[PDB]
């Protein structure tokens, strides 16, 4: 149908056609007559695994030959979404599927539509981590995935009577046809027990045994026949567990719990033991692999070679353990003195920041340690102790510095502070935009940066172009591909081509197509599948990502409130025509966040019926945002808001998918924010607010709120409607706790850039009635988008960090 | 290699072999070089499975066009064993997989011994309903079997000083092959609420609901291409299950508990409230895809023709539910009135009594089914009053009648009696064997009886002459068909046939030449898995089935000390050697039954280690016995041991296995051994004991086990031993509980029958010692065999209590 699809050729569409029919028979034993529209989905997944698993395995018959150095990556999350239409993409099959699916009688798109997202992750991320599989197995690295397969995933989200209500993410009920058990290569991994001291060294005994299983899914490159793998832990019982009977029997679940759901918090951190217990489970069974895989190669008892040989990233703090753990392994197993075994650590470990909000961070009370793992209490403590005698030896007398630095806080509670653990025992440690980067540099680990600037490394993220262009936009791929080939896909700095085209009229005449057809489509799919009504004419205003204070979903809310109180002031004015989208999970214990939810659909129920408004102004909530909702709703925005205060989002990742997709940009000075206005030019760009130093200096002073409630007299409108019970008429004082927030205790400052963004709107909307310019300022967006590749990402991680040469050439079919 | 095992092909060994590469690779993702002989074992096991589903299609496919009287057994045990074997034999397809295994470099046999046991029974009662399900098949009957899908089966027995250990039997680690799951068909089932009455009836409000999610295993019938379905619930947590958060999702194993475990108490009841949770959820999931498929079928609201097209047989009491729940969903809920309702129950529901042990009857605490069910113990009174009317109207002024015959038992806390219910509510009540459908209606259910007697009949128990000879004795089956042909295999009374081959020598040399093949190869076996060594030429005496009082394993390890006390009495006088086998598990409450099995290997230590017996004497307990061990060490049986007191053993079904095997019989006037020597002449059997007049008789009169103590001096000289410490000389004492039992309160009179077994012992030796005639005697066993084929059976129930047509007509392939 459309080029970048692949070559649909009659021989392969004839095998396609018939490996459908023979697994709709043998694997999924029905018929025509009565199979449903699942039943034709999993025939069509079955009969696209097949075409992996050829790949999958001379791939591992490769890395076993060749014996490079291995990268693993681990991870607490991996936000994968859907595996159907991009194992299609990858392998050059999407056409040839259509094509098949349509001689016998089937919609492919309504097919894509049943598979269920494996939503194992929260948000950015782990979607960062799944992007970078994709362009891992992209550039022909040796890489893994390790993670934990948890049997529920981010909570599906309802929306009653506007607020949130949560439901398990029960993904696995029909099946996942992407896996393979590995039952055959489970390991033991242990918990609790003490710890006791020999001739021979320490030993670690009466320990509880949870069984790892691992389940392996395929990786697959982009049209290189490179498939990796990433490799999930599920949790088993041992079989003499526990071992009246029947109760026995019955309480092998409370060590299967481990694996059994994914904590939902964005950015927060919660100190509960079923957390620390998922943290070593995955920490312990991958290093068990990656040491066993070690031995068993083609190459050389011998552990010096291990860090040329292996890398292994940490994403976050949470796989913090694999560094004491592999100290425990070093030492305590294989026999190491202690500092060869640091040394071999130290060159194997890598850490990747991810956010600096205080209370994000991981701190681990000493008692929790003390009884889950009580070795590797002792090893940080011994890892503690070492490097303070650096440090008091780099800056003597300097007895502050010490206390600071210490990876264990004195306090009411003793705790570990997990950071400063991955600072000590990596070899390189990097923010995630280079902002983000340099405040890690300047404030929060600014000691550690003076005693070892040579570890300090900025990686600003990336997403794949495969998934977030090619997959949830093929019309706007197609026309790219039109102009400057199909190369772009695996090469995304080929987009400048596209600058050489920002006068061309046909040009601009298929961007904006495009971007309709989109807008056209997304506003059915709201129609068909939740009944509400949208103009599709209108200025297509979205805010999508996890609902959180420091994103200022409220900042967006009051806008909304004063171009609704603009109109109703002065009805018959012309205003340029907008549906706002904001949608987003919020964690199931984080109050203020669901009052936000709350807030935006009363305002809603207020604006979308008040006749005067007609359809200029409407205001929905996106229930249930997650990755699939994300490849129909970006490709369909105009404008996409970046507005947390500058300083809090390390990097986002949200903000490069429409910038991708042909949305405009507003946002404050944040995060990759701040490169991708340097790389589109700043004309280019809606940016409004505070940077972070107009927020430092904000906060010497201090903040006071009440100052611009008294100065903005469309600001006190708001706030009097909020708590005279305007947007919520039954119950008056509903949102007392939003205004008491933004007066007296608000962290994040909505009010001092209230001015900047309401005016800031306004040039948005002076821009969208020249819909010719727009687009020009559109076509300069995409045109600069290349930077924010995950494929640059990598090649970065891969150079400077793991020492290692993505490589683009293809293997044999 | 063998004529039954079928065509060997080329064109099938060819096609063979390429479906086995194509699972190894596609399915396994696996090659020759990594593959372990279970990945072999997989491979094979798919390749099967494929020729399978075209006949399940076109069964199923069958069954809907023509719309025949359906069958449904509901039983909370399948002992299935293993699938592999059973599955080629009843396909035609034995040689073709072993030529096309050997071409490929792989012995077979060794695959088939690592297919899991699906061990979803106990002992008798689950055994038969497997094969029942294959003679249903053979016998072309519209069947379904329905049960639970349970994780755990019966606990796998490990011995430990000789003590028995349990561990869980985790049967599905690595996969079933033969299940298809089938989420699409989930059901809900409801528990707890209360019931609301209106002007519309009653309603069952406030209820939990668990789902209940089938899992389909094919059931091929012997090489007559049709396969039945055995559908197995799984049970599942809803959605929105307590929908803080986490704890929420982890609740969700308490609904999942209920299809957990097995219980593993053989013949025994015990109250427990997660037992009646199991029987209340088979029966309600599996009552909806009843009435759910008997309204979608080629025919015409009307419930009229229901017990023309339905047919639901109760094994045992334990799914007696059916009853009050098929009335609830009648009345409550397609709104018929009583009366109706309760005709169109009794000529859809049957029930078949398993004992008459009083402590294995189910007798439900009312209390547990007011919080449970309160809805069914409202129809249960509901239908005990109408019941008692009718009693009262027969029989009038007997008011001790009617308190005996209630299905409510007075007393400390009321019970249900779920015997009486069953008799009540169905149209047919049959016994095992024919003298317990005796002791039925002279005994337990006289009071019945008396009301009903066209209700009462009999079923002699069967076992299936596919797996029970034809798999797991191959040489005994050829040898017979050399000379009968191959007919007998689906019409066991052609083996009368043979009895014009009791005087052939070649025959007998053939007989007796199978048996000593069996019995070296399951010395080997024993060697192997067990470093354990016995003499082939010794006599194989053995006892296995499940460890009880009743069945008197101590009966055996009586006679196995005299045996030794005699040889170490006359050391050099000649004896006929034995080894002696006993074998099975002991429910893990069970005290008494743990103390036997202790027992018997304390014996085994001191027989098995004195130099004196040499090899003269052995006495061996074979761990955990289960269907695939008894494939294994029935054909290598000469003495069968079925030593009961008569009037507890209601069939069995072991003794049949061993005497379609050649093996001879020692048993009591119990159970089907009445019929077994009825068809084989006493002469042909080794008949001692009391019979069931002899020990009412002793009843009467009391039974003091002391006379017996002081009368036999070799008995006293046994007794002496036990308490002396003599086969337990660390704790002397060790034993006190099993004379204490012996000699005070010992229910089976084990002491009443020493002396006739003893004496009968010495004439099985006697024969043992002229080979030829133990041999012509084996074949008039053998012979006379035919009646307990479980065909038979299948065709008597088909026809005397379901009212449809045993085919044995082919379906085109
Ligand atoms: C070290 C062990 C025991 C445990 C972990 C393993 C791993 O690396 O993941 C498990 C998987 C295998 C068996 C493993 C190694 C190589 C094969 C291989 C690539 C071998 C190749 O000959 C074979 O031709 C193929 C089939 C390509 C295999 C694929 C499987 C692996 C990668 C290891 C085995
Ligand atoms: C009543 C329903 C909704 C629920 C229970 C069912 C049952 O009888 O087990 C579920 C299974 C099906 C769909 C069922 C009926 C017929 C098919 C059929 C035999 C139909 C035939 O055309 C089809 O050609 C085949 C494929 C032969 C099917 C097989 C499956 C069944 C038996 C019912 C469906």
């Amino acid at each position: 149908q459309i080029s970048v699809r692949g070559l649909a050729g009659v021989e392969n569409v004839t095998e396609l056609k018939k490996n459908f029919n023979r697994h709709l028979h043998f694997t999924l034993v029905k018929d025509r007559n009565v199979a449903t529209p699942r039943d034709y989905y999993f025939a069509l997944a079955h009969t696209v695994r097949d075409h992996l698993v050829g790949r999958w395995i001379r791939t591992q018959q490769h890395y076993y030959e060749k014996d490079p150095k291995r990268i693993y990556y681990l991870s607490l999350e991996f936000y994968m979404g859907r595996t159907l239409q991009n194992t299609m993409v990858n392998l050059a099959l999407e056409n040839a599927c259509d094509e098949a699916t349509y001689q016998l009688g089937l919609d492919m798109e309504e097919l894509e539509e049943i598979e269920e997202d494996a939503g194992l992750g929260n948000g950015g991320l782990g979607r960062l981590a799944a992007c970078f599989l994709d362009s891992m197995a992209t550039l022909g690295l040796a890489a893994y995935g390790y993670g934990i397969r948890y049997e529920f995933g981010i909570f599906n989200q309802k929306i009653c009577g506007g607020w949130q209500m949560e439901e398990a993410d029960d993904w696995l009920r029909y099946g996942n046809p992407w896996e393979k058990a590995r039952p055959e290569f489970t390991l033991p991994v242990h918990f609790y027990g003490r710890v006791e001291h020999t001739s021979q060294g320490a030993k670690w005994v009466d320990t509880q045994v949870v069984l790892a299983m691992p389940y392996d899914t395929p990786v697959p490159g982009y049209r290189n026949n490179v498939v990796n793998t990433m490799r999930l832990w599920s949790a088993k019982a041992p079989n003499d567990f526990n071992l009246g009977y029947i109760q026995a029997v019955l309480d092998r679940n409370l060590a299967e719990n481990i694996s059994r759901v994914l904590y939902p918090n964005d950015n927060f951190f919660e100190g509960k033991e079923l957390r620390l217990k998922q943290e070593y489970f995955v920490v312990a069974a991958t290093l068990q692999d990656i040491i066993r895989r070690f031995k068993s190669s083609k190459f050389g008892t011998n552990f010096d070679a291990f860090p040329d040989k292996v890398a292994i990233q940490l994403n976050d703090t949470h796989p913090s353990l694999a560094i004491p753990e592999l100290m425990r392994v070093l030492v305590d197993l294989e026999r190491l003195d202690w500092d060869k075994a640091w040394e071999v650590t130290v060159k194997t470990c890598a850490y990747t920041n991810h956010t600096v909000l205080p209370e994000a961070l991981e701190r681990w009370p000493v008692h929790l340690l003390e009884t889950l793992l009580p070795r590797h209490l002792q090893i940080i403590y011994e890892i503690n102790q070492r490097f303070l005698n650096r440090v008091a030896a780099a800056f003597p007398g300097d007895v502050d510095r010490l206390r600071r630095m210490s990876l264990v806080e004195e306090g009411a509670v003793k705790r570990i502070n997990m950071a400063h653990l991955c600072i000590a025992g990596s070899h390189a440690v990097n923010g995630v935009a280079r902002i983000h980067s340099e405040i890690l540099k300047k404030t929060i680990f600014k000691d550690f940066y003076e005693l070892e600037p040579h570890k300090f490394q900025n990686k600003t993220n990336g997403i794949t172009p495969r998934r977030w262009l090619v997959l949830c936009n093929p019309g706007l791929a197609e026309i790219i591909a039109e102009r400057i080939g199909e190369e772009y896909i695996s090469d995304l700095d080929q987009l400048r081509k596209l600058l050489s085209y920002v006068d061309d009229e046909a040009f601009i005449r298929d961007v904006a197509k495009v971007k309709q057809e989109n807008k056209l489509k997304f506003a059915a799919y709201l129609e068909r599948e939740y009944k509400v009504h949208i103009n599709p004419n209108s200025l297509f205003d979205v805010q999508v990502k996890r609902i959180h204070e420091y994103k200022r979903q409220l900042l967006n809310c009051l806008h909304v409130i004063t171009l609704y109180n603009r109109i109703k002031k002065e009805p018959n004015k012309f205003v340029v025509p907008r549906t706002v989208m904001i949608g987003g999970k919020a964690a199931p214990g984080y109050h203020m966040a669901k009052m936000i939810i709350k807030l935006i659909t009363a305002i809603g129920d207020v604006v979308n019926h008040d006749p005067v408004v007609g359809d200029r102004l409407r205001v929905i909530f996106l229930e249930n945002y997650r990755v699939s909702l994300a490849e129909k709703v970006i490709p369909a925005a105009d404008l996409s808001e970046q507005i947390s205060t500058a300083g809090t989002e390390a990097s986002g990742t949200g903000n490069m998918k429409f910038m991708l997709n042909g949305a405009l940009t507003i946002g404050t000075m944040d995060g990759a924010n701040v490169e991708m206005a340097e790389e589109a030019g700043e004309e280019n760009f809606f940016i409004f607010g505070m940077r972070v130093e107009d927020v430092d200096r904000l906060d010497q002073r201090g903040y006071n709120a009440q100052e611009y409630y008294d100065r903005i007299p469309e600001l006190r409108q708001i706030i009097e409607q909020l708590s005279s019970g305007f947007f919520s008429p039954k119950q008056p004082d509903l949102f007392k706790d939003i205004v008491n927030m933004l007066m007296h205790h608000d962290r994040f400052k909505v009010f001092a850039d209230y001015e900047e963004y309401v005016k800031c709107q306004e040039r948005v909307s002076a821009l969208y009635k020249n819909p010719r310019e727009w687009t020009r300022m559109v076509i300069r967006n995409i045109a600069t988008s290349g930077k924010f590749s995950s494929d640059r990402t990598i090649a970065q991680y891969a150079r400077e960090i793991w020492g290692v040469e993505p490589s683009r050439q293809r293997l044999p079919a």
